[PDB]
């Protein structure tokens, strides 16, 4: 799995804070998110995740930004493996913006598991 650099860790925190504010995440929800308590997310947690993927440049208007995903994931996971996950996940649509982002994320997590 990803071993984030110190630069990436700092960016994660910046975008975390941006998305807690933008998606009106409660204090309790924010603490779940910070602790990676992602099971059965609430609606605002799904919006947080969608926001996060937007802010890191990987998702826009429900569309996966493939070059950015590859830039970020290929070095660790393998280019062909990431292209295969893109092929399988990038067209997923959910019930609304936030559910779409959540479902795409879940698909990528499944792809990671299948490694
Ligand atoms: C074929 C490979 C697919 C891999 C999919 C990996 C998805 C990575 C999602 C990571 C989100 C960012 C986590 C930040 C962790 C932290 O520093 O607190
Ligand atoms: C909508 C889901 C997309 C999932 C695949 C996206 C893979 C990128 C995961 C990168 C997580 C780490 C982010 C580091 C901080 C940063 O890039 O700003």
């Amino acid at each position: 799995h990803l071993e984030l650099t110190e630069e990436q860790k700092a960016k994660v925190k910046v975008h975390f804070d941006e998305c807690v504010k933008q998606e009106k995440v409660s204090e309790e929800e924010a603490t779940k998110l910070r602790n990676k308590d992602y099971a059965n997310p609430t609606p605002a947690m799904k919006c947080f995740g969608t926001c996060f993927f937007e802010k890191i440049g990987t998702l826009k208007d429900g569309v996966v930004q493939e070059a950015v995903v590859l830039e970020k994931l290929s070095p660790h996971f393998g280019e062909e493996k990431v292209k295969a996950a893109l092929d399988k996940c990038k067209n997923i649509k959910g019930a609304d913006r936030c559910d779409t982002g959540f479902k795409i994320f879940e698909c990528f997590e499944k792809a990671k598991d299948e490694l």
